[PDB]
RNA sequence: GGGAGACUUGAGUGCAGAAGAGGAGAGUGGAAUUCCAUGUGUAGCGGUGAAAUGCGUAGAUAUAUGGAGGAACACCAGUGGC
């Protein structure tokens, strides 16, 4: 119901950006994404859509009561920063920013190149 | 060229060292993917030039904690090595 510390997971891919705000224990509290704000197609991948997604999820998160979050950024999407700053704007206190992009230490064979 | 000798440079042995993803066998490590279980959580997720098929309110994706299994070995790493 009422939290004081949390973490905001910015899952930003090439196609879409999902913003998920959890408590420090990883339990979800609020989440938004470019797709759930009406953005479709390439628009979902833009920094502005990432910005709007962060705002909509931030405001819901602060309705619960939540002051300061740390940010984990993942994926190659262009909207990582626009989300990080949007968190600060809408009211949250961004204390730390980390990169948690998974990296195989090799790992599995990736899919084929998109031509031929 | 054949025969009987002699020789130490070619070739090999000894002795002393040097480096190495050379090979074979048996173990073993972490990262990641997938699946599985359990919380949290809510309507999307995924994808393209643009879309749709697909997946999701029988609760997804995300996120947290674990479990299983397979394959490949980030950095080191280099017209570097064998
Ligand atoms: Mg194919």
């Amino acid at each position: 119901k009422n939290i004081e510390s949390g973490v905001a997971h910015i899952h930003s891919t090439f196609n879409n950006t999902i913003v998920m705000i959890t408590d420090t224990h990883g339990n979800a509290l609020a989440w938004s994404s470019a797709g759930s704000l009406g953005f479709k197609g390439s628009k979902k991948s833009t920094p502005f859509a990432a910005q709007m997604a962060a705002e909509a999820a931030t405001k819901v998160a602060m309705e619960h009561g939540l002051k300061t979050v740390d940010v984990t950024v993942k994926g190659p999407g262009s909207g990582r920063e626009a989300a990080i700053r949007s968190l600060q704007a809408t009211g949250l206190e961004v204390t730390a920013i980390r990169d948690v992009t998974p990296v195989p230490h090799x790992g599995c064979r990736p899919p084929k190149r998109r031509r031929v």
